[PDB]
Protein backbone atom coordinates (compact mmCIF):
# COMPACT_ATOMS: atom_id res chain seq x y z
CA UNK A 1 0.00 0.00 0.00
CA UNK A 2 1.23 4.02 -0.10
CA UNK A 3 0.03 7.17 0.74
CA UNK A 4 -2.37 9.25 -2.14
CA UNK A 5 -1.03 11.95 -4.00
CA UNK A 6 -1.54 14.43 -1.31
CA UNK A 7 -0.15 12.07 1.59
CA UNK A 8 -3.83 12.82 3.52
CA UNK A 9 -5.19 9.28 2.95
CA UNK A 10 -3.35 5.94 2.57
CA UNK A 11 -4.73 2.93 -0.16
CA UNK A 12 -3.69 -0.66 0.05
CA UNK A 13 -4.53 -3.54 -1.89
CA UNK A 14 -5.69 -6.90 -0.91
CA UNK A 15 -6.22 -10.56 -2.24
CA UNK A 16 -8.85 -12.26 -0.26
CA UNK A 17 -7.48 -15.76 1.07
CA UNK A 18 -9.29 -18.84 0.84
CA UNK A 19 -9.24 -19.07 5.16
CA UNK A 20 -10.92 -15.28 4.94
CA UNK A 21 -14.33 -16.62 3.21
CA UNK A 22 -17.49 -18.32 4.88
CA UNK A 23 -20.19 -20.36 3.20
CA UNK A 24 -21.12 -17.85 0.58
CA UNK A 25 -17.36 -17.99 -0.99
CA UNK A 26 -17.37 -14.54 0.07
CA UNK A 27 -14.86 -12.21 2.70
CA UNK A 28 -16.85 -12.71 6.10
CA UNK A 29 -17.44 -9.41 7.64
CA UNK A 30 -14.76 -9.88 10.40
CA UNK A 31 -12.24 -10.49 7.30
CA UNK A 32 -13.59 -6.95 6.20
CA UNK A 33 -13.15 -5.45 10.23
CA UNK A 34 -9.45 -7.29 9.95
CA UNK A 35 -8.49 -6.05 6.87
CA UNK A 36 -10.06 -1.99 7.82
CA UNK A 37 -7.70 -2.47 10.79
CA UNK A 38 -4.48 -3.62 8.95
CA UNK A 39 -4.88 -0.87 6.48
CA UNK A 40 -5.24 1.98 9.60
CA UNK A 41 -2.21 0.38 11.38
CA UNK A 42 -0.06 0.58 7.99
CA UNK A 43 -1.20 4.20 7.09
CA UNK A 44 -0.33 5.01 10.74
CA UNK A 45 3.21 3.24 10.13
CA UNK A 46 3.71 5.14 6.73
CA UNK A 47 3.50 9.07 8.52
CA UNK A 48 6.15 7.44 11.18
CA UNK A 49 4.32 6.36 14.33
CA UNK A 50 5.42 3.65 16.47
CA UNK A 51 4.67 -0.54 16.32
CA UNK A 52 3.93 -0.49 20.10
CA UNK A 53 0.55 0.84 19.97
CA UNK A 54 -2.20 2.27 17.43
CA UNK A 55 -0.75 5.82 16.80
CA UNK A 56 0.43 6.64 20.48
CA UNK A 57 2.30 10.00 19.55
CA UNK A 58 5.04 10.35 22.29
CA UNK A 59 3.12 13.12 24.36
CA UNK A 60 0.31 9.86 24.60
CA UNK A 61 3.64 8.01 25.47
CA UNK A 62 4.67 10.28 28.44
CA UNK A 63 1.06 10.73 29.77
CA UNK A 64 0.54 7.13 29.56
CA UNK A 65 -2.69 7.17 26.92
CA UNK A 66 -3.63 5.04 24.43
CA UNK A 67 -6.75 5.51 21.38
CA UNK A 68 -9.49 2.88 22.35
CA UNK A 69 -12.50 2.16 19.76
CA UNK A 70 -15.61 3.99 21.06
CA UNK A 71 -17.75 3.02 17.79
CA UNK A 72 -17.27 1.21 14.61
CA UNK A 73 -19.91 1.31 11.95
CA UNK A 74 -19.23 -0.72 8.45
CA UNK A 75 -21.54 -1.34 5.17
CA UNK A 76 -21.21 -3.67 2.81
CA UNK A 77 -22.74 -3.44 -0.51
CA UNK A 78 -20.75 -6.45 -2.23
CA UNK A 79 -18.69 -9.30 -0.37
CA UNK A 80 -15.53 -9.76 -2.15
CA UNK A 81 -14.77 -12.97 -3.39
CA UNK A 82 -11.71 -15.77 -2.30
CA UNK A 83 -9.18 -14.37 -5.07
CA UNK A 84 -10.94 -11.13 -5.14
CA UNK A 85 -8.95 -7.88 -5.23
CA UNK A 86 -10.47 -5.20 -3.12
CA UNK A 87 -8.71 -2.00 -2.79
CA UNK A 88 -9.52 0.16 0.68
CA UNK A 89 -8.76 4.07 1.11
CA UNK A 90 -8.60 5.30 4.75
CA UNK A 91 -8.11 8.57 6.22
CA UNK A 92 -8.24 10.06 9.93
CA UNK A 93 -9.62 13.08 10.87
CA UNK A 94 -9.52 15.06 14.34
CA UNK A 95 -12.71 15.74 16.29
CA UNK A 96 -11.61 18.02 18.50
CA UNK A 97 -11.07 17.32 21.88
CA UNK A 98 -13.20 14.45 21.91
CA UNK A 99 -11.07 12.48 19.78
CA UNK A 100 -10.17 10.73 16.04
CA UNK A 101 -12.61 9.19 13.03
CA UNK A 102 -11.19 7.01 10.65
CA UNK A 103 -13.27 6.39 7.89
CA UNK A 104 -12.62 3.62 4.70
CA UNK A 105 -13.63 2.90 1.18
CA UNK A 106 -14.14 -0.39 -0.16
CA UNK A 107 -13.62 -0.63 -3.99
CA UNK A 108 -13.73 -3.81 -6.58
CA UNK A 109 -10.20 -3.20 -7.63
CA UNK A 110 -11.04 -4.67 -11.07
CA UNK A 111 -14.28 -2.32 -11.34
CA UNK A 112 -13.57 0.16 -9.19
CA UNK A 113 -17.36 0.25 -8.05
CA UNK A 114 -17.93 0.95 -4.01
CA UNK A 115 -18.50 -2.32 -2.24
CA UNK A 116 -18.16 -0.31 0.88
CA UNK A 117 -17.94 1.96 3.53
CA UNK A 118 -17.00 2.36 7.20
CA UNK A 119 -16.62 4.87 10.34
CA UNK A 120 -14.82 4.21 13.48
CA UNK A 121 -14.86 7.00 16.45
CA UNK A 122 -11.86 6.54 18.82
CA UNK A 123 -10.86 8.44 22.07
CA UNK A 124 -8.18 9.12 24.17
CA UNK A 125 -8.54 6.82 27.45
CA UNK A 126 -5.46 6.41 30.34
CA UNK A 127 -4.14 3.17 30.07
CA UNK A 128 -3.72 2.93 33.51
CA UNK A 129 -7.00 3.90 35.15
CA UNK A 130 -9.24 3.29 31.65
CA UNK A 131 -10.49 6.69 32.06
CA UNK A 132 -11.28 8.71 28.97
CA UNK A 133 -10.12 12.16 28.49
CA UNK A 134 -9.82 14.73 25.74
CA UNK A 135 -7.41 15.46 23.86
CA UNK A 136 -5.24 18.12 24.49
CA UNK A 137 -3.16 20.90 21.93
CA UNK A 138 -0.15 19.18 22.77
CA UNK A 139 -1.70 15.47 21.41
CA UNK A 140 -3.55 17.31 18.32
CA UNK A 141 0.08 18.98 17.39
CA UNK A 142 1.37 15.66 17.06
CA UNK A 143 -1.17 14.20 14.36
CA UNK A 144 -2.96 17.08 12.73
CA UNK A 145 -0.63 17.73 10.05
CA UNK A 146 -1.38 13.86 8.82
CA UNK A 147 -5.30 14.66 8.84
CA UNK A 148 -7.57 16.47 6.24
CA UNK A 149 -8.58 19.26 7.64
CA UNK A 150 -11.62 19.91 5.63
CA UNK A 151 -14.88 17.17 6.32
CA UNK A 152 -14.30 14.26 4.86
CA UNK A 153 -16.94 11.27 5.97
CA UNK A 154 -17.31 7.83 4.30
CA UNK A 155 -21.29 8.32 5.05
CA UNK A 156 -28.26 2.58 20.89
CA UNK A 157 -30.51 1.56 23.26
CA UNK A 158 -29.78 -1.45 25.86
CA UNK A 159 -31.32 -4.97 24.69
CA UNK A 160 -34.29 -5.72 27.87
CA UNK A 161 -34.42 -9.41 29.58
CA UNK A 162 -35.50 -11.40 27.93
CA UNK A 163 -33.04 -12.14 25.08
CA UNK A 164 -34.91 -13.57 21.73
CA UNK A 165 -31.54 -15.38 21.28
CA UNK A 166 -28.31 -16.20 23.06
CA UNK A 167 -25.00 -17.77 23.00
CA UNK A 168 -23.38 -17.81 26.65
CA UNK A 169 -20.13 -18.45 27.98
CA UNK A 170 -17.66 -17.22 24.56
CA UNK A 171 -14.05 -17.28 26.07
CA UNK A 172 -11.16 -15.53 24.12
CA UNK A 173 -8.68 -17.74 22.62
CA UNK A 174 -4.73 -17.08 22.32
CA UNK A 175 -5.46 -15.85 18.84
CA UNK A 176 -8.01 -13.51 19.48
CA UNK A 177 -5.30 -11.66 21.24
CA UNK A 178 -3.08 -8.60 19.99
CA UNK A 179 0.80 -7.72 20.23
CA UNK A 180 -0.22 -6.22 23.48
CA UNK A 181 -2.29 -9.13 24.72
CA UNK A 182 -5.58 -7.62 24.68
CA UNK A 183 -8.27 -8.95 22.53
CA UNK A 184 -8.67 -7.86 19.34
CA UNK A 185 -11.56 -5.01 18.61
CA UNK A 186 -12.46 -7.99 15.73
CA UNK A 187 -13.14 -10.31 18.18
CA UNK A 188 -16.59 -8.77 19.58
CA UNK A 189 -17.97 -8.43 16.24
CA UNK A 190 -17.75 -12.11 15.66
CA UNK A 191 -19.23 -12.50 19.64
CA UNK A 192 -22.17 -10.36 18.22
CA UNK A 193 -22.99 -12.37 15.48
CA UNK A 194 -22.55 -15.84 17.54
CA UNK A 195 -26.31 -15.21 18.89
CA UNK A 196 -27.81 -14.59 15.14
CA UNK A 197 -29.60 -17.89 14.32
CA UNK A 198 -28.11 -20.10 11.81
CA UNK A 199 -30.81 -19.88 9.58
CA UNK A 200 -30.87 -15.93 9.30
CA UNK A 201 -26.91 -16.43 8.60
CA UNK A 202 -27.76 -19.21 5.70
CA UNK A 203 -29.73 -17.00 4.30
CA UNK A 204 -29.16 -13.32 4.41
CA UNK A 205 -26.02 -11.22 4.01
CA UNK A 206 -25.10 -8.29 6.78
CA UNK A 207 -25.62 -4.79 5.01
CA UNK A 208 -25.06 -2.86 8.25
CA UNK A 209 -23.48 -3.50 11.66
CA UNK A 210 -23.19 -0.72 14.68
CA UNK A 211 -20.97 -1.70 17.57
CA UNK A 212 -20.54 0.72 20.71
CA UNK A 213 -17.54 0.22 22.22
CA UNK A 214 -18.69 0.30 26.71
CA UNK A 215 -15.39 -1.88 28.07
CA UNK A 216 -12.16 -4.20 27.41
CA UNK A 217 -13.11 -8.20 27.78
CA UNK A 218 -9.57 -9.05 29.30
CA UNK A 219 -7.99 -12.54 28.48
CA UNK A 220 -9.65 -14.56 31.58
CA UNK A 221 -13.11 -12.89 31.05
CA UNK A 222 -16.34 -14.98 29.43
CA UNK A 223 -18.76 -13.09 27.66
CA UNK A 224 -22.85 -13.46 26.35
CA UNK A 225 -23.99 -12.71 23.17
CA UNK A 226 -27.23 -11.32 23.45
CA UNK A 227 -29.66 -10.61 20.44
CA UNK A 228 -33.39 -9.27 19.96
CA UNK A 229 -35.31 -8.45 16.60
CA UNK A 230 -36.30 -5.04 16.08
CA UNK A 231 -34.40 -7.24 5.21
CA UNK A 232 -33.97 -8.07 9.26
CA UNK A 233 -32.89 -5.95 11.83
CA UNK A 234 -31.23 -7.10 15.41
CA UNK A 235 -30.43 -5.61 18.58
CA UNK A 236 -27.43 -6.76 20.41
CA UNK A 237 -25.72 -6.95 23.86
CA UNK A 238 -22.30 -8.03 25.01
CA UNK A 239 -22.04 -8.48 28.76
CA UNK A 240 -20.02 -10.22 31.09
CA UNK A 241 -20.64 -13.88 32.33
CA UNK A 242 -22.66 -13.53 35.50
CA UNK A 243 -25.05 -10.51 34.11
CA UNK A 244 -21.61 -8.49 34.64
CA UNK A 245 -20.49 -5.50 32.83
CA UNK A 246 -21.55 -4.54 29.77
CA UNK A 247 -19.02 -4.47 27.51
CA UNK A 248 -20.47 -3.90 23.79
CA UNK A 249 -23.46 -3.07 22.37
CA UNK A 250 -24.85 -2.55 18.04
CA UNK A 251 -27.04 -3.04 15.87
CA UNK A 252 -26.97 -5.12 12.85
CA UNK A 253 -29.60 -4.81 9.31
CA UNK A 254 -29.27 -8.44 7.05
CA UNK A 255 -30.39 -8.60 3.69
CA UNK A 256 -32.02 -11.83 2.15
CA UNK A 257 -29.11 -13.76 -0.26
CA UNK A 258 -29.80 -13.21 -3.77
CA UNK B 1 2.04 -16.43 -6.53
CA UNK B 2 2.90 -18.77 -9.30
CA UNK B 3 3.81 -21.92 -10.11
CA UNK B 4 7.85 -22.09 -10.70
CA UNK B 5 10.19 -23.02 -13.61
CA UNK B 6 9.34 -26.48 -13.91
CA UNK B 7 5.41 -26.06 -13.15
CA UNK B 8 5.55 -28.66 -10.33
CA UNK B 9 6.12 -26.23 -7.46
CA UNK B 10 4.26 -23.25 -6.56
CA UNK B 11 6.06 -20.14 -4.19
CA UNK B 12 4.17 -17.41 -2.51
CA UNK B 13 5.31 -13.93 -0.60
CA UNK B 14 3.10 -12.62 2.28
CA UNK B 15 3.65 -9.39 4.25
CA UNK B 16 2.87 -10.67 8.34
CA UNK B 17 0.02 -8.27 9.22
CA UNK B 18 -0.74 -6.69 12.53
CA UNK B 19 -3.50 -8.85 13.45
CA UNK B 20 -1.14 -11.70 12.71
CA UNK B 21 1.43 -11.58 15.32
CA UNK B 22 1.21 -12.20 19.27
CA UNK B 23 3.56 -10.96 22.42
CA UNK B 24 6.83 -11.36 20.57
CA UNK B 25 5.02 -9.16 17.69
CA UNK B 26 6.05 -12.28 15.34
CA UNK B 27 3.22 -14.60 13.45
CA UNK B 28 1.31 -16.50 15.62
CA UNK B 29 1.75 -20.75 14.73
CA UNK B 30 -1.98 -19.93 13.71
CA UNK B 31 -1.03 -17.36 11.48
CA UNK B 32 1.54 -19.55 9.71
CA UNK B 33 -0.55 -22.32 9.33
CA UNK B 34 -3.15 -20.47 7.53
CA UNK B 35 -0.44 -18.94 4.99
CA UNK B 36 0.51 -22.92 4.66
CA UNK B 37 -3.64 -23.76 3.49
CA UNK B 38 -3.56 -20.30 1.40
CA UNK B 39 -0.40 -20.94 -0.85
CA UNK B 40 -1.54 -25.25 -0.95
CA UNK B 41 -5.06 -23.55 -2.03
CA UNK B 42 -3.69 -21.30 -4.46
CA UNK B 43 -1.08 -23.85 -6.17
CA UNK B 44 -4.69 -25.94 -6.84
CA UNK B 45 -6.42 -23.13 -8.44
CA UNK B 46 -3.40 -22.06 -10.21
CA UNK B 47 -3.42 -26.25 -12.02
CA UNK B 48 -7.29 -25.64 -12.61
CA UNK B 49 -9.44 -27.11 -9.47
CA UNK B 50 -12.41 -25.06 -8.86
CA UNK B 51 -13.24 -23.79 -5.09
CA UNK B 52 -15.87 -26.13 -4.33
CA UNK B 53 -13.28 -28.48 -2.46
CA UNK B 54 -9.81 -29.06 -1.52
CA UNK B 55 -8.69 -30.00 -5.07
CA UNK B 56 -11.66 -32.25 -5.72
CA UNK B 57 -11.05 -34.28 -9.03
CA UNK B 58 -13.68 -35.36 -11.20
CA UNK B 59 -13.72 -38.64 -10.43
CA UNK B 60 -13.55 -37.92 -6.79
CA UNK B 61 -16.82 -35.96 -7.08
CA UNK B 62 -18.54 -38.69 -8.96
CA UNK B 63 -17.23 -40.88 -6.01
CA UNK B 64 -18.59 -38.21 -3.30
CA UNK B 65 -14.97 -38.56 -1.79
CA UNK B 66 -13.34 -35.16 -0.54
CA UNK B 67 -9.50 -34.89 0.96
CA UNK B 68 -9.04 -34.54 4.32
CA UNK B 69 -5.79 -34.07 6.81
CA UNK B 70 -4.62 -37.17 8.46
CA UNK B 71 -1.74 -35.50 9.72
CA UNK B 72 0.28 -31.94 9.97
CA UNK B 73 4.08 -31.45 10.74
CA UNK B 74 4.78 -28.25 11.14
CA UNK B 75 9.31 -26.99 12.27
CA UNK B 76 9.58 -22.95 12.84
CA UNK B 77 13.13 -22.12 13.14
CA UNK B 78 11.96 -18.26 13.20
CA UNK B 79 8.79 -16.75 13.09
CA UNK B 80 8.54 -13.69 10.43
CA UNK B 81 7.61 -10.07 12.64
CA UNK B 82 4.76 -8.09 11.46
CA UNK B 83 5.51 -6.51 8.15
CA UNK B 84 8.55 -8.94 7.35
CA UNK B 85 8.05 -11.00 3.88
CA UNK B 86 8.34 -14.41 4.02
CA UNK B 87 8.26 -16.82 0.91
CA UNK B 88 6.41 -19.90 1.18
CA UNK B 89 7.10 -22.65 -1.32
CA UNK B 90 4.78 -25.53 -1.95
CA UNK B 91 4.11 -28.94 -3.76
CA UNK B 92 2.14 -32.60 -3.69
CA UNK B 93 3.18 -35.85 -4.14
CA UNK B 94 1.14 -38.94 -4.89
CA UNK B 95 1.81 -41.46 -1.79
CA UNK B 96 0.89 -44.67 -3.86
CA UNK B 97 -3.17 -45.40 -2.98
CA UNK B 98 -2.57 -44.15 0.61
CA UNK B 99 -3.13 -40.54 -0.41
CA UNK B 100 -1.57 -37.43 -1.26
CA UNK B 101 1.25 -35.42 0.48
CA UNK B 102 2.00 -31.75 0.49
CA UNK B 103 4.82 -29.90 1.77
CA UNK B 104 6.07 -26.49 2.27
CA UNK B 105 10.08 -24.36 3.02
CA UNK B 106 9.53 -21.02 4.06
CA UNK B 107 12.15 -18.22 3.75
CA UNK B 108 13.00 -15.24 4.18
CA UNK B 109 12.19 -13.25 1.33
CA UNK B 110 15.55 -11.01 1.75
CA UNK B 111 18.32 -13.95 2.71
CA UNK B 112 16.47 -16.96 1.06
CA UNK B 113 17.27 -18.51 5.07
CA UNK B 114 14.89 -21.39 5.65
CA UNK B 115 12.87 -20.10 8.71
CA UNK B 116 10.44 -23.09 8.53
CA UNK B 117 9.17 -26.43 6.83
CA UNK B 118 5.84 -28.50 7.00
CA UNK B 119 4.88 -31.75 5.24
CA UNK B 120 1.09 -32.88 5.50
CA UNK B 121 -0.55 -36.18 4.45
CA UNK B 122 -3.84 -36.22 3.44
CA UNK B 123 -6.45 -38.83 2.56
CA UNK B 124 -9.79 -39.34 0.76
CA UNK B 125 -12.89 -40.02 2.54
CA UNK B 126 -16.71 -39.44 2.20
CA UNK B 127 -17.30 -36.62 4.63
CA UNK B 128 -20.80 -38.59 6.05
CA UNK B 129 -19.21 -41.85 6.48
CA UNK B 130 -15.86 -41.39 7.44
CA UNK B 131 -14.93 -44.43 4.93
CA UNK B 132 -11.41 -43.82 3.70
CA UNK B 133 -10.77 -44.93 0.21
CA UNK B 134 -7.29 -46.01 -1.02
CA UNK B 135 -6.43 -43.28 -4.09
CA UNK B 136 -7.40 -45.45 -7.32
CA UNK B 137 -5.82 -45.32 -11.03
CA UNK B 138 -8.54 -43.28 -12.46
CA UNK B 139 -7.98 -40.36 -9.50
CA UNK B 140 -4.52 -40.19 -9.50
CA UNK B 141 -4.69 -39.85 -13.60
CA UNK B 142 -6.02 -36.77 -13.01
CA UNK B 143 -3.40 -34.94 -10.72
CA UNK B 144 -0.22 -37.22 -11.45
CA UNK B 145 0.99 -34.81 -14.32
CA UNK B 146 0.76 -31.50 -11.51
CA UNK B 147 3.23 -32.97 -9.25
CA UNK B 148 7.21 -34.06 -9.00
CA UNK B 149 7.14 -37.87 -9.14
CA UNK B 150 10.95 -38.20 -7.91
CA UNK B 151 10.90 -37.39 -4.18
CA UNK B 152 11.13 -34.33 -2.80
CA UNK B 153 10.80 -33.66 1.02
CA UNK B 154 10.76 -30.78 3.49
CA UNK B 155 12.10 -33.41 5.72
CA UNK B 156 1.70 -40.93 18.70
CA UNK B 157 0.58 -42.46 21.70
CA UNK B 158 -2.88 -41.57 23.17
CA UNK B 159 -2.90 -39.39 26.23
CA UNK B 160 -3.70 -41.47 29.55
CA UNK B 161 -6.21 -39.72 32.26
CA UNK B 162 -5.71 -37.54 33.82
CA UNK B 163 -4.30 -35.09 31.53
CA UNK B 164 -1.69 -32.59 33.25
CA UNK B 165 -3.19 -30.05 31.87
CA UNK B 166 -6.95 -29.20 30.94
CA UNK B 167 -9.12 -26.74 28.27
CA UNK B 168 -12.64 -27.54 28.53
CA UNK B 169 -15.82 -26.56 26.56
CA UNK B 170 -14.08 -25.09 23.42
CA UNK B 171 -16.52 -24.33 20.83
CA UNK B 172 -15.57 -23.19 16.72
CA UNK B 173 -17.12 -19.93 16.10
CA UNK B 174 -19.09 -18.86 12.46
CA UNK B 175 -15.26 -17.79 11.44
CA UNK B 176 -13.31 -21.13 12.64
CA UNK B 177 -16.19 -22.87 9.58
CA UNK B 178 -14.46 -23.11 5.89
CA UNK B 179 -16.31 -22.17 2.42
CA UNK B 180 -17.29 -26.04 2.70
CA UNK B 181 -18.95 -25.73 6.09
CA UNK B 182 -16.41 -27.45 8.08
CA UNK B 183 -14.13 -26.49 10.91
CA UNK B 184 -10.72 -25.10 9.64
CA UNK B 185 -7.76 -27.91 10.09
CA UNK B 186 -5.70 -24.03 11.82
CA UNK B 187 -8.64 -24.14 14.91
CA UNK B 188 -7.37 -27.74 15.71
CA UNK B 189 -3.95 -26.68 16.17
CA UNK B 190 -5.10 -23.39 18.09
CA UNK B 191 -6.93 -25.61 20.23
CA UNK B 192 -4.00 -28.13 21.07
CA UNK B 193 -2.29 -25.05 22.64
CA UNK B 194 -5.17 -23.41 24.63
CA UNK B 195 -3.97 -26.15 27.32
CA UNK B 196 -0.45 -25.33 27.66
CA UNK B 197 0.03 -23.78 30.75
CA UNK B 198 0.95 -19.06 30.02
CA UNK B 199 4.21 -19.86 32.12
CA UNK B 200 5.57 -21.72 29.14
CA UNK B 201 3.85 -19.70 26.33
CA UNK B 202 5.24 -16.79 28.02
CA UNK B 203 8.88 -18.18 27.95
CA UNK B 204 9.16 -20.40 25.03
CA UNK B 205 8.39 -20.63 21.64
CA UNK B 206 6.86 -23.39 19.03
CA UNK B 207 9.58 -25.38 17.18
CA UNK B 208 7.83 -28.09 16.08
CA UNK B 209 3.90 -29.45 16.12
CA UNK B 210 2.82 -32.73 15.35
CA UNK B 211 -1.11 -33.32 15.05
CA UNK B 212 -2.52 -36.72 14.06
CA UNK B 213 -6.78 -35.79 12.76
CA UNK B 214 -8.80 -38.51 13.89
CA UNK B 215 -12.55 -37.32 12.76
CA UNK B 216 -13.64 -34.00 12.26
CA UNK B 217 -15.09 -31.18 14.79
CA UNK B 218 -18.65 -30.56 13.84
CA UNK B 219 -20.14 -26.78 14.00
CA UNK B 220 -22.12 -27.86 17.25
CA UNK B 221 -19.66 -30.08 18.72
CA UNK B 222 -17.90 -29.01 21.89
CA UNK B 223 -14.26 -29.65 22.48
CA UNK B 224 -11.73 -30.89 25.44
CA UNK B 225 -8.49 -30.13 24.77
CA UNK B 226 -5.67 -31.99 26.99
CA UNK B 227 -1.70 -31.86 27.67
CA UNK B 228 0.82 -33.87 29.79
CA UNK B 229 4.12 -33.00 29.80
CA UNK B 230 6.63 -35.76 28.16
CA UNK B 231 13.27 -27.99 25.71
CA UNK B 232 10.02 -28.84 26.97
CA UNK B 233 7.95 -31.65 25.49
CA UNK B 234 3.99 -32.49 25.22
CA UNK B 235 1.72 -34.50 24.76
CA UNK B 236 -1.71 -33.65 23.30
CA UNK B 237 -4.86 -35.10 23.19
CA UNK B 238 -8.26 -33.29 21.60
CA UNK B 239 -12.09 -34.77 22.83
CA UNK B 240 -15.52 -34.21 22.38
CA UNK B 241 -16.73 -32.88 25.65
CA UNK B 242 -18.83 -35.73 27.16
CA UNK B 243 -18.88 -38.83 25.41
CA UNK B 244 -14.62 -38.45 24.54
CA UNK B 245 -14.94 -38.75 21.20
CA UNK B 246 -10.78 -38.70 20.24
CA UNK B 247 -10.40 -35.73 17.68
CA UNK B 248 -6.92 -35.53 17.42
CA UNK B 249 -3.92 -36.15 19.23
CA UNK B 250 -0.49 -34.27 18.99
CA UNK B 251 2.83 -33.85 20.10
CA UNK B 252 4.76 -30.03 20.71
CA UNK B 253 8.48 -29.38 20.98
CA UNK B 254 9.32 -25.80 23.26
CA UNK B 255 12.46 -23.73 23.15
CA UNK B 256 13.79 -21.48 25.34
CA UNK B 257 13.22 -17.92 23.87
C1 LIG C 1 -2.46 9.66 15.03
C2 LIG C 1 -3.60 8.73 14.87
C3 LIG C 1 -3.98 8.15 13.74
C4 LIG C 1 -3.45 8.59 12.41
C5 LIG C 1 -3.84 9.81 11.89
C6 LIG C 1 -3.36 10.21 10.65
C7 LIG C 1 -2.55 9.37 9.89
C8 LIG C 1 -2.20 8.11 10.40
C9 LIG C 1 -2.63 7.74 11.66
C10 LIG C 1 -4.99 7.10 13.77
O1 LIG C 1 -5.38 6.56 12.78
N1 LIG C 1 -5.53 6.89 14.96
C11 LIG C 1 -6.49 5.76 15.14
C12 LIG C 1 -6.68 5.49 16.63
C13 LIG C 1 -7.83 6.17 14.59
C14 LIG C 1 -6.00 4.45 14.48
C15 LIG C 1 -6.90 3.59 13.87
C16 LIG C 1 -6.45 2.39 13.30
CL1 LIG C 1 -7.64 1.31 12.57
C17 LIG C 1 -5.14 2.02 13.37
C18 LIG C 1 -4.24 2.88 14.01
CL2 LIG C 1 -2.56 2.42 14.14
C19 LIG C 1 -4.66 4.08 14.57
C20 LIG C 1 -5.49 7.86 16.04
O2 LIG C 1 -4.21 8.47 16.07
C1 LIG D 1 -4.94 -32.69 -6.58
C2 LIG D 1 -4.52 -32.39 -5.18
C3 LIG D 1 -3.64 -31.47 -4.82
C4 LIG D 1 -2.72 -30.84 -5.81
C5 LIG D 1 -1.78 -31.61 -6.50
C6 LIG D 1 -0.89 -30.99 -7.39
C7 LIG D 1 -0.97 -29.64 -7.63
C8 LIG D 1 -1.93 -28.88 -6.99
C9 LIG D 1 -2.80 -29.47 -6.08
C10 LIG D 1 -3.51 -31.09 -3.43
O1 LIG D 1 -2.76 -30.20 -3.07
N1 LIG D 1 -4.22 -31.84 -2.57
C11 LIG D 1 -4.20 -31.53 -1.11
C12 LIG D 1 -5.40 -32.20 -0.40
C13 LIG D 1 -2.90 -32.09 -0.48
C14 LIG D 1 -4.37 -30.04 -0.85
C15 LIG D 1 -3.74 -29.39 0.23
C16 LIG D 1 -4.04 -28.05 0.50
CL1 LIG D 1 -3.20 -27.20 1.78
C17 LIG D 1 -4.90 -27.34 -0.28
C18 LIG D 1 -5.60 -27.99 -1.27
CL2 LIG D 1 -6.74 -27.06 -2.23
C19 LIG D 1 -5.34 -29.32 -1.58
C20 LIG D 1 -4.87 -33.09 -2.92
O2 LIG D 1 -5.20 -33.15 -4.28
Amino acid sequence: GSLTEDGLSYKEKFVVRSYEVGSNKTATVETIANLLQEVGCNHAQSVGFSTDGFATTTTMRKLHLIWVTARMHIEIYKYPAWGDVVEIETWCQSEGRIGTRRDWILKDSVTGEVTGRATSKWVMMNQDTRRLQKVSDDVRDEYLVFCPQEPRLAFIPKLEDPAQYSMIGLKPRRADLDMNQHVNNVTYIGWVLESIPQEIVDTHELQVITLDYRRECQQDDVVDSLTTTTDSQFLHLLRLSGDGQEINRGTTLWRKKP
